[PDB]
């Protein structure tokens, strides 16, 4: 039966990392790092992840401010709110939660703020140095999804993974980190990764998984992943949080866990990877060292 | 038997494309286009290749010049020359062929080039559009991957490709074009696409390629690509080029008996890069991005 990862332990360690080299930072008389989060509108789900970072960044030892907006506010009004925090010296990281109103361009918002600041890695100059393999502030759910197989000790070099979906913020980096060199500037696992996505048959997705060392699901669909398609003892990393009837990923749990050597929980999975990764990003902007 | 795709013929094609675009724009008024190819130190194969780029350029009405320099150039003397070709407003595109010396950044060289310029697609702000679905200058060799396949009808959305090569200029590119979504700004290949590289296992690479409706190979290792690796009636695009004589990465006879369709080595991808190149510089001339 599969060993089943525990998100929120590996978060908690890296937190505490974090917290380490945020005091060390400050007890060196460095001020103290502050990360802003800009939230549009009411997505009960936005709101409540945007909690989970600010609560994580106290914790941490990171201040925070999360300045929310309505939902009916204009995109120039966002950029000028974009633009007077990245002039303030005081804010070391800023975003912007995602997903925005369908009249605001969420790719001019992002490329917005200041590559510096920009904790996400979602500036077109953050996303090509990463693409690029160059040292860059990673994204955070897929540097989540990245450390959640390095700490369990789970290999890559060599080995086959799938990644369902091809999403520019989820899916792409994180066949992007699998597959890349490890000797690069951005190390990356040196996989075999296939790509697939919302027009690859589920025919073809199965016969691609069962060769899989490691099956990576961000496509937000149910039960994507069933047990048939997977190798015995493979890793099976959750990515997706998908509301039904309660939350659950895009992975069979019950019956996949029979098969999987490892396999992630939702929640509890790569959701707080997701906070604790943002921690690591945030201490990296303040001391700016990009 | 497979049919046999010829990149020089299609290149040849494209050309004529680029210079009717080229003579309409001169006779609209405008001051006809300028490539400037930066050649650094003595490597044979980037010297040919930087002559079949002017080349093409002459075939196809855009005026250039190569400016070669020694290996032992400084970085920042590569800079300033970068520089100065920046400023100079007869320059419309402006390339630096790789690879460079050990002692020069080529990200460095590739990000100094003037976005505008870039008609190679290698600056930073290029390869994030690029990666973005956005709308940016392509990379010349993927760019030409991606025409012998859509001029010759083969389909992509839903089918299986590998592509052998991971290299940020050559097999990442084809990766991303060949797997995105056709509905983007730049559309892409709706592709279910495997990257394979150096330290895929042999049996492993032959386990994705044997279901593959597309094999794509650009490694640079003669005969990586056998017939018994290849499923009955799959087009093979061979990108290498490889000194054994040259030859591509595919074992060309034997591929041939069981492919649908086959470049051959050379005049396969190679004529393409070149005239999607001169596509770019007429982009470039024109200011589109
Ligand atoms: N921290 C976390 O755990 C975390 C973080 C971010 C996102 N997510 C979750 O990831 C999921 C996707 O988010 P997104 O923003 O990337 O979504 P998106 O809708 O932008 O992309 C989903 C992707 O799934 C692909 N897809 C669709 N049908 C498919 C199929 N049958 N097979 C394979 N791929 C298919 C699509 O092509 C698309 O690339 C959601 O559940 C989201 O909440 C979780
Ligand atoms: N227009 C053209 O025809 C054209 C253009 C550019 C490059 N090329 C050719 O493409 C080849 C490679 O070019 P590059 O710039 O990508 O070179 P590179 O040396 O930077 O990259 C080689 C790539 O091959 C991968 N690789 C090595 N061994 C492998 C194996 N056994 N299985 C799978 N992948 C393996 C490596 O990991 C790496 O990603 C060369 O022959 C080069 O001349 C041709
Ligand atoms: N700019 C920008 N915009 C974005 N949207 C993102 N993405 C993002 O924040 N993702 C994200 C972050 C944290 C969680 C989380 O905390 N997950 C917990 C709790 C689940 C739960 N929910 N309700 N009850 N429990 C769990 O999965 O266990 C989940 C998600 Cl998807 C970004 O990174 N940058
Ligand atoms: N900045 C920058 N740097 C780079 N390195 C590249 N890449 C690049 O130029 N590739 C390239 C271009 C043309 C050819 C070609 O003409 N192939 C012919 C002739 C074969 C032959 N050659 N010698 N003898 N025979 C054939 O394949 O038939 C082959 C290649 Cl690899 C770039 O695009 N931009």
């Amino acid at each position: 039966e599969a060993v089943v990862i525990s998100g929120r332990k590996l978060a908690q360690q890296i937190k505490q990392e974090v917290r380490q080299e945020v005091e060390e930072w400050v007890a060196s008389g460095n001020k103290r790092p502050h990360l802003s989060v800009i939230l549009v509108g009411e997505n009960p789900a936005s709101h409540s992840y945007v909690l989970n970072k600010t609560r994580a960044a106290a914790v941490v030892g990171i201040n925070s401010e999360t300045i929310m907006k309505p939902a009916s506010i204009s995109e120039e009004e966002l950029l000028n709110l974009i633009n007077k925090l990245n002039n303030d010296d005081n804010v070391d990281g800023l975003l912007v939660q995602l997903p925005l109103p369908e009249h605001i361009d969420e790719r001019r918002i992002c490329n917005a703020v200041s590559p510096d600041k920009d904790v996400d890695g979602f500036h077109v100059i953050n996303v090509g140095r990463m693409c690029l393999d160059q040292y860059s502030m990673l994204p955070a759910t897929p540097w989540g999804v990245w450390e959640i197989i390095k700490r369990t000790g789970i290999p890559t070099l060599g080995k086959n993974v799938v990644v369902a979906g091809r999403s520019k913020n989820v899916g792409m980096p994180i066949a992007m980190l699998l597959h890349t060199d490890g000797a690069h500037e951005r190390p990356g696992g040196d996989a075999t990764v296939t790509i697939s996505h919302r027009y690859t048959p589920k025919e073809q997705l199965k016969k691609h998984t069962i060769l899989a060392d490691i099956v990576i699901s961000a496509a937000g669909i149910p039960n994507l992943i069933t047990a048939d398609m997977i190798k015995e003892g493979a890793a099976v990393i959750d990515v997706g949080i998908n509301r039904v009837h309660k939350l659950v990923g895009d992975v069979d749990f019950e019956g996949v866990r029979q098969k999987a050597g490892y396999i992630t929980p939702v929640p509890g999975g790569v959701g707080p990877m997701t906070v604790a990764m943002l921690m690591k990003n945030t201490i990296i902007a303040a001391k700016k060292v990009l």
